[PDB]
DNA sequence: GCCGGTT
DNA sequence: AACCGGC
DNA sequence: GCCGGTT
DNA sequence: AACCGGC
């Protein structure tokens, strides 16, 4: 990770920094805003990086010749828009916030990726694990890590920032920060109705996977491709089992 | 619909209204049928205050008169148990209705849609498809078939500098539609996906008849999802392990 | 504690 | 509660 | 037009 | 992008 050196600083910078009254979402821009103070030619939004991408190559036009800048299957699939939204890509009609993207931050360096998600929580209310990322993207890009054999080239990282409500502002109170291919895969807790979205908060991943970056792809396909056995069959007892009797 | 009767109304206010755009509507609906128009959260206050003489939870449920209902509109038992005039509730994003219309003990539950028509058309979330099939199994185990409809009005809208202007609008009722003609997107948390406007409004049933027809649809579509998740999600990946 | 459905 | 993009 | 994954 | 409640 590029944010982890200076984690302890990030964790004490945003402990009781507040916010006027997701819910805290304006906590990632100060992470943002954080990040771009401290390692500003790594940060960037991913909607940033693409735009930043295209801006130097300007006699590259066409989606296909754009995707190509990428000079990575698992990236390319990670990070681009559509054919069209590139295609149609300019000066005058740059990238925005797209509510579907993958990460909120890109730390990039040295062709290394760190695609960082900023999740917030308030802690007053009961624990409820947030959609994380999706299983299946999660299959896919493992399987492209391994097709294009691609295992030292990006994380895919978190850092939770614990707020609750003070008065009339939140305050935040605590962070975590975890790295997604530290954890054990097969502990991953895919939630199926939950949009297929691996859950966990930030606080409770595992950090004790032992093997390579290729251990870890081929294991949480296997991890993947149990659950999804596992639910197809789930599904017959509770979504049609108790509702047989009505017809 | 007690909504429908005055459609042109509320269409005639809303278009050309400027400002995701959380788009009132509610504002109309109150000035207009004051006593009959509701926030959910509000509703359940309304109940609770209408009825200090109950507390906890089990006997505030009571006042549902209604499985479904209870079903559809109560929040837990704490929050419920712990509910005061001086704790009342909020709005809350899981809530299964924007608004809701109640006259003579009949229940309308509106739901708000808003849609950039500047972009590419993608049906949002609807309703839980399973939700919809634990309402009707409520509907049939307890005989409420004339008790409440769910419907929806579609707010479009589209992006004028610093304005946002609502363009059209379109209204339906779920419990008119072909059930089988629902379209139940599972990896979308399990949603019935459609626009208003596109909704088939031509079943001629009995309520029971559309219940019943329903649960058959979603029994169907369990199966096919449950043995279309080994192509999609399992046999794919198989040559990695 | 464990678990998974909904906006 | 929306939201894009493959073919 | 058709269809369905993601934040 | 997060959000409750059943036992
Ligand atoms: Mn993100
Ligand atoms: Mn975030
Ligand atoms: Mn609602
Ligand atoms: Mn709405």
């Amino acid at each position: 990770s590029f944010i982890k050196p200076i984690y302890q600083d990030i964790n004490s910078i945003l402990i009781g920094q507040k916010v006027k009254r997701a819910a805290g979402e304006p906590f990632e821009k100060l992470v943002y805003k954080f990040l771009k103070e401290n390692l500003s030619d790594l940060t960037f939004k991913q909607y940033e990086y693409l735009n930043d991408l295209f801006m130097k190559n300007p006699a590259i036009i066409g989606h296909e010749a754009r995707y190509k800048l990428f000079n990575s299957p698992t990236l390319l699939f990670l990070l681009s828009r559509g054919k069209a939204a590139t295609e149609n890509w300019s000066i005058e009609n740059l990238f925005e916030e797209k509510q579907n993207d993958t990460a909120d931050i890109l730390l990039v360096k040295d062709q290394f990726y760190e695609l960082l998600d900023v999740k917030t929580r308030n802690i007053s209310k009961s624990a409820f694990a947030p959609n994380i990322i999706s299983a299946y993207k999660l299959a896919q890009t493992c399987a492209k890590m391994i097709d294009n054999k691609e295992f030292d080239l990006f994380d895919i990282n978190y850092l939770e920032v614990d707020w609750e409500l003070n008065g009339e502002d939140l305050v935040c109170v605590s962070t975590s920060f975890a790295e997604l291919f530290k954890s054990e895969p097969s502990e991953l807790y895919i939630n199926w109705a939950a949009a297929m979205q691996i859950q966990f908060h930030v606080r409770d991943l595992d950090q004790g996977f032992n093997g390579t970056r290729e251990e870890w792809a081929k294991s949480y396909l296997k991890h993947f491709v149990t659950q999804a056995e596992q639910r197809a069959i789930s599904m017959i007892d509770k979504f049609v089992k108790p509702f047989k009797k009505y017809i």
